[PDB]
């Protein structure tokens, strides 16, 4: 598979500044040579140079708007020039606010995108339902284009359009949802699978259901935005908003060899590493070491092995 | 859902002493505030006084009885207080031998209960089979009718009246039943699902049955009965009888999220916490919060999300 | 059911020595004792005494050939000899190249046999596909029929004689499978379920399609090699090669218990604990308590109980 790799460095969407290394500890832990390991052709972006707004007061509740809107306008034009160069968008990041630049960027080359959003959470608050104010829960709202109206003109964002409809996007690992929150899933009718129907259905029909869903009609390009908090803690415990009961290992790497077998993946976001969160140098090194089989099975590497178009008996 | 929440303050029915501070650390815990937090009635009738008999030998084998057999004929009485108060009767126990009380005047106002025991343990010795001798691993035995003449006239429980059939009664979790426990299960036909059956099966299926078992003929009250042991020790250490192998923190939230569904929960016991057995400050917490969020599940709060009858978009 | 036991404390199909420690720490822990403790008829014929082979110097990059080569002969000796017996071999073992020794000693009585390899690992590199030149990783190669040609003539193996076809082995659990060895997978067309297909259809169908698949035709006895890292490492860190994203305790178990039901378990292996490689005194404990357990699952202890045909009610 084709990839290019795009460093978000960002950590504004949230209170905790660590996430921002996100990029730094993958490129570490040897991302890049472990996916060119793999039938991969790897081109490195670099990590997108996010400027300080010293002047960015809190639009009401909600916290570093023109930050976060500027950091998303920047990583949307990087996105659709890597679509525009025939390879899959590798967004490694800072907080999820970035999904925001990321998913649009990448609709501007492919309108038909599907999403999977793999989270404990829907992030899915508006300016207005939101009471954190950290934008790195509220992207999918200033994507709904059956939210817009619903989202009130907040500084650094007037570059958004709404991309993508809610019958676009398929949630799975949800266990933390805000009440309005909720309310926006039921009236749109937005598809998830919360641990609730993880654990009534297993992972197997969980994927099953959710590729039948956005693939069913036709096939078109998938965007995976993969938010590591949406593991359990036991796996991926250096991030900011940890809920416990989450997906395990296991379902997170079956997650991905199967939109990986689609052939489809488009788009991807491995977010909220933040290895200033770990309670120890293990914690540290057991956060990145999933993010990265994830991101390694999301192109290609198999649980069951790979093996080269030759005759290895000879 | 209205609740009517009952302490138990009682550990005779065992060996280890600080399970009767389990009423103590789960409010602690704000129990009753996270309940309120919710759409949920709540009305804490305080715990029990259990006081002490200082004479109270052995019946043969059998260590405690009049201890045993009073808190359970206090407990039933009050029970059956907030039964006919139309709630939720909510015990917050110490050990499982508690059981017999709280079932006992659960059924003597809903005289048709069915009954889901979770837990590690089927807990259905009779006087005569068991070898502890500890009375918290007997209170099926002296609640089955059809046990009835195999239960000997044991000081403190000739107030006892079995009040359920065999058939009244599933297990879900087992993994350390005794030799003559099993043959009473397979003697008597009792529906069970053991680690075995939730391996084979899933916990949506093993509850899809479990429901369909109690509740196919006909709506019934259901009395849950949960023993912490009956998950696993990583979730909920601080426990007396631990047993590796047990159900997982997300299959338990799916048990009790799924009785929560049926409205039919009429009875709970949250048993067997046990603070003083934790090997750090950290499995106490860990413990105690797993032991709320069971509770929780119970009465409402969901994984997908709650959000009340409004317009949260406005 | 009828047991032959028998030591292999042999470590030179690998690196790490402390792996040849397994037979007496299983024995420590009780394992004797426990078996009896069930209707087991328990016969040790001790630990073989392997003696060293001080000239063995590498054949091509495959290490300790001679030492690997008579361990296995001595081994396949002494388990026909207790199939003669009309009792299940059981292997406490070392590294796995005993597995060479094990079935080809199993097939001598029983050469209908079907084998299940409980692994991380495939285990079926040629002399010629390894890359590491540990024999432990080699065992399956050497047995089977259909890569006859394809295994050079190493020093130590002259005596082995391929005794099991391409069908008659499934894999379960694999995670970590190396290119030759995947190829070899799909080029004779080997059974396998793979941690994905765990994941997907859960191990109850992974053990009814496992059963269907080595008995449909006919009945025929099972040789069951058992590795410990085919689990997770949270269960069994004291082992070699580890594998993070394994089976879990409760599946092992269950794939053991599914295994004892079938009536016609032949031989056993449980192989690679190495106690020396425990991080502490704990993990080394839970290595060998996980390994007994799994043992004991393989004759007869069921989690949802067991009783005597008496009657415990009287
Ligand atoms: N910050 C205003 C409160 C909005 C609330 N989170 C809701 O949408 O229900
Ligand atoms: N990214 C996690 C979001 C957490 C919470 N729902 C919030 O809106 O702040
Ligand atoms: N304490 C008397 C022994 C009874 C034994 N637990 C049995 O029922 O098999
Ligand atoms: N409550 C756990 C019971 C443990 C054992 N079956 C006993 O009878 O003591
Ligand atoms: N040691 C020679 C390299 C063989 C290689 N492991 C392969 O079979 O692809
Ligand atoms: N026994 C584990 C084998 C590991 C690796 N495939 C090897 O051939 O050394
Ligand atoms: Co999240
Ligand atoms: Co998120
Ligand atoms: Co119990
Ligand atoms: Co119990
Ligand atoms: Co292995
Ligand atoms: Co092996």
């Amino acid at each position: 598979r084709t990839i290019g790799i795009i460093g978000a460095p960002f950590s504004k969407g949230q209170p905790r500044g660590g996430v921002e290394e996100g990029p730094t500890v993958l490129r570490k832990a040897g991302l890049l040579e472990k996916l060119k390991e793999q039938e991969c052709d790897v081109k490195d972006y670099g990590d997108l140079p996010f400027a300080d707004i010293p002047n960015d007061s809190p639009f009401q509740i909600v916290k570093n708007p023109r930050s976060v809107g500027k950091a998303s306008e920047q990583l949307a034009g990087k996105v659709a020039e890597v679509k525009k160069n025939g390879r899959i968008s590798l967004v490694l990041g800072g907080d999820h606010s970035l999904a925001i630049g990321s998913i649009s960027g990448h609709a501007r080359v492919h309108p038909d995108l599907g999403v999977i959003w793999v989270d404990a959470h829907t992030d899915i608050n508006t300016p207005l339902t939101t009471t954190s104010g950290n934008l790195h829960g509220q992207p999918v709202s200033f994507l709904l284009k059956e939210l817009k109206g619903k989202i009130p003109d907040v500084p650094g964002f007037s570059w958004v359009t709404p991309c993508i409809s809610a019958k676009d996007i398929v949630y799975i690992g949800l266990r933390d949802v805000d009440p309005g929150e909720h309310y926006i899933l039921k009236t749109l009718g937005i598809k998830y699978f919360s641990m609730t129907e993880v654990d009534r259905l297993g992972i197997g029909k969980v994927m099953e259901e959710t590729l039948s869903y956005l693939l069913g009609r036709k096939k078109r390009p998938i965007h995976l935005s993969f938010d590591v908090d949406g593991l359990d803690p036991s796996f991926t415990p250096a991030t900011g908003t940890p809920v416990v009961g989450g997906l395990t290992y296991r379902e997170g790497l079956y997650i991905t060899e199967e939109i990986y077998k689609t052939g489809l993946l488009s788009g991807l976001d491995i977010m909220e590493v933040n290895p200033s969160l770990g309670k120890t140098p293990e914690e540290v090194t057991r956060t990145v070491n999933t993010a990265v089989a994830i991101t390694l099975a999301c192109f290609g590497l198999a649980r069951e092995g790979n093996h080269k178009p030759i005759d290895y008996l000879n």
